[PDB]
C-alpha cells in the first residue's frame, strides 16, 4: 500500500503552550506532553507528505509525488486548518503546517492534475491569508515564528505565480534581515536566556529557505543587506562550537544541543557564504530532514528544491 488514505484533516487546530517562563525558555514536561499529543495530526501530515516529496525527488517514483498531491487534496477539500485556532500556539502550528504543505505541494505541483491545482491553490492561498492577519495585532511581537510565517506564504508565492504573495514573502524576509543587529544578533532571539542560540538558529532557517526559493524565480535574496545574513549564520556556528558569546549576551548558559533537523539551513548556506568552511562542522552533523522545510535539506541543497518534471 504505497499510498494509504489521507487522514482526516480538521478545520480546528487547539494547541498548548508548554513553556514555564517568561523568557520560554523552560519546558513544563506535562504541558509539552498534552501538546505533543494535540498537534499529532498536524505533525504526522507534514512528516508524510515531505516524506512522500523526498521520494518523488529521486526520480522514477511519480507515483510519491502524487500520493503527497492526494493528501494535499484531502486537507485542502476538507478545509483544514481554516477553521477556529494560553498562547499562540494554535497560530503557531497553523504557520508551520501550512509551510510544510506548500513546500510539498511546491516539490510536486508538476504531476497535479487540475483538480488538485484548484484545489490545493485555493487552500495554500487561504492559509497564506489567515496566517499573514494574525501579525495585523501589534501585540504579537515578529520574532522567528514571523520569518516561518513566510515560508508557506513564499512556497504558494512560487508555486501559484503570484506576484503579491511573492511580494509579501519577500517583505518578511527583509524585516528578518533588518532585525539583524550589526553584532548579528536577533534581540527578540536573544531575550530566549538558555535557548538563545536555539532561536538564532530557528530563526535563520525559514530566512534562508526563502532566499533559496527566490532562486526558483531568477531573484537573487542574498544581495539584500549583503552582509547581515552572513553575521547572523556565523553566530550560529560559531554557537554550536562555542556557546561563550550566547552565554555572554544572553545572560544564560546555552542548552546543551546539537545542530539537528532545521539546522540544515546550513546545507544551502554554505554554498553562499564568503567563509563556508565556518559551517563544516554544522555540516558534518547532518544529514538534515525537516518536513517544516520541504524534506530531506541535504539531498535539496545538491539536486535543487524542485525535481525536474
Amino acid at each position: 500500500n504505497d499510498c494509504p488514505a489521507p487522514p482526516p484533516g480538521s478545520p480546528d487546530i487547539r494547541a498548548i503552550g508548554y513553556y514555564t517562563d517568561a523568557a520560554r525558555s523552560v519546558i513544563d514536561p506535562r504541558l509539552k506532553t498534552q501538546n505533543d499529543a494535540a498537534v499529532k495530526p498536524l505533525n504526522a501530515f507534514a512528516a508524510h507528505v515531505a516524506k512522500f516529496a523526498d521520494a518523488y525527488a529521486k526520480g522514477a517514483d511519480e507515483a510519491a509525488g502524487r500520493c503527497a498531491l492526494t493528501w494535499l487534496d484531502a486537507w485542502a477539500r476538507s478545509g483544514a486548518m481554516l477553521g477556529r485556532m494560553n498562547n499562540d500556539q494554535s497560530d503557531y502550528m497553523r504557520q508551520w503546517t501550512h509551510g510544510a504543505a506548500a513546500m510539498a505541494y511546491l516539490r510536486t505541483q508538476a504531476l497535479a492534475s487540475e483538480q488538485q491545482r484548484t484545489d490545493i491553490e485555493t487552500w495554500l492561498k487561504r492559509l497564506s491569508a489567515a496566517n499573514l492577519a494574525y501579525w495585523d495585532n501589534p501585540k504579537h511581537k515578529r520574532n522567528n515564528h514571523y520569518y516561518w510565517t513566510g515560508v508557506g506564504i513564499m512556497a504558494t508565492a512560487v508555486a501559484t505565480r503570484d506576484d503579491t504573495l511573492l511580494n509579501t514573502a519577500q517583505g518578511i524576509y527583509r524585516a528578518g534581515i533588518d532585525a539583524i543587529e550589526p553584532d548579528g544578533r536577533l534581540p527578540m532571539e536573544m531575550a530566549r536566556k538558555r535557548l538563545a542560540l536555539h532561536y538564532h538558529d530557528y530563526a535563520t532557517a525559514p530566512l534562508v529557505l526563502m532566499a533559496e526559493m527566490a532562486r526558483l524565480q531568477g531573484e537573487d535574496w542574498y544581495t539584500y543587506r549583503q552582509g547581515a545574513l552572513e553575521r547572523l549564520a556565523a553566530r550560529v556556528a560559531d554557537g554550536y562550537r562555542d556557546p561563550s558569546w550566547f552565554n555572554t549576551q544572553s545572560g544564560a548558559v546555552q542548552e546543551t544541543a546539537t545542530p539537528k533537523a532545521s539546522s540544515g539551513w546550513v546545507e544551502f548556506y554554505r554554498l553562499r557564504s564568503p567563509d563556508p568552511m565556518r559551517f563544516d562542522a554544522m555540516h558534518a552533523a547532518g544529514p538534515f530532514q525537516d518536513p517544516r522545510m520541504g524534506g530531506n535539506l541535504t539531498l535539496m541543497a545538491q539536486e535543487g528544491i524542485v525535481p525536474l518534471p
